[PDB]
């Protein structure tokens, strides 16, 4: 799967928010561009003036994160966080010549991401009270991965001692992307796991945090509740479910060639870290079909 790359893969079968450190830092910011970011200013003045209700948005940067040893006290990740935008991004990553700016890092700052807005993404394998996970079918006239199955999730916006708030807001925000699309109560929603990071290689490699949540409610309930907002209630076109027993061999179904980049990393790592059991009991044959 050339399309998506994991960066990170959480141990104990993911990470609650108590174990989490953000570093919000200018030094985590991306670099100005060889030439001068005069370029992404050209690039959003050319797009405004054939769609002038566009908007810019902030967006935090991810430069890196690194775990802890396994098996130790105290808090398992670090994650470098910068900020960035809208605007950088479709001057970026969704540019043309995003292979050029990548080429550029690697020799200027030994950094292929250093001249790359690279958004953070939040996203849910999202899971029944029935054992199925969520999935939702993107309309055909969006920019990105159009007609394509994605999981619920976004690019959050912005609002350890301004840390704390920073990963407050990240495990907030995948929780009110499943409220605002799939028309959820909040109280049918569990505490998000961080499952790990995975890379987006068709995006020059922007990165997104994927979570487990659990929901109460039943796969029929999930499908009421999504349809009963009608069409102005979600951007998506449908919903649908697979049983997580299924999962386990996606990538082996005509579905895998359907799924956009952002929803493949999800269920890497949903079946890297919440399914392959590690103990006798669900690892017996019974439980765990071979092959
Ligand atoms: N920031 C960020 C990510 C983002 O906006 N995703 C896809 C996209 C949306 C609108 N136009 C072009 C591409
Ligand atoms: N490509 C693509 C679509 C996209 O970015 N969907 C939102 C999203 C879903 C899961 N993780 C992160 C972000």
């Amino acid at each position: 799967d050339p399309e998506v790359t994991l960066l990170l893969q959480c141990p104990g079968g993911g990470l609650p928010q108590e174990q989490i450190q953000a570093e919000l830092s200018p030094a985590h910011d991306r670099r100005p561009l060889p030439g001068g970011d005069e370029a992404i200013t050209a690039i959003w003045e050319t797009r405004l003036k054939a769609q002038p209700w566009l908007f810019d948005a902030p967006k935090f940067r991810l430069h890196s994160a690194t775990l802890a040893p396994i098996g130790s006290r105290g808090p398992q990740l670090l994650l470098r966080l910068g900020l960035t935008s809208y605007r950088d991004f479709l001057g970026t990553n969704w540019s043309s010549s995003a292979a050029w700016l990548r080429q550029q890092g690697a020799t200027d700052w030994g950094d292929t991401q250093a001249y790359l807005a690279d958004p953070l993404g939040v996203g849910a394998a999202l899971a029944t009270a029935d054992d199925f996970l969520v999935f939702l079918r993107r309309s055909r006239q969006v920019a990105e991965a159009p007609g394509l199955v994605d999981v619920p999730g976004g690019h959050p916006e912005p609002q350890d001692l301004a840390g704390q708030l920073v990963v407050h807001e990240l495990f907030s925000s995948v929780l009110q992307e499943i409220c605002d699309e799939v028309n959820l109560p909040l109280l049918t929603l569990s505490q998000p796991l961080l499952l790990g990071i995975a890379r987006n290689e068709t995006s020059a490699g922007r990165a997104s945090a994927e979570f487990y949540v659990q929901c109460s409610l039943t796969s029929e309930q999930v499908r009421k509740h999504y349809l009963s907002g009608g069409p102005e209630a979600h951007e998506s076109t449908g919903i649908f479910f697979v049983e997580t027993q299924n999962v386990r061999r996606l990538p082996e179904t005509e579905m895998w060639a359907e799924l956009c980049p952002s929803a493949k990393g999800a269920i890497i790592l949903y079946n890297r870290v919440q399914g392959s059991p590690t103990g006798a009991a669900l690892g017996s044959p019974a439980l765990l079909p071979p092959l």
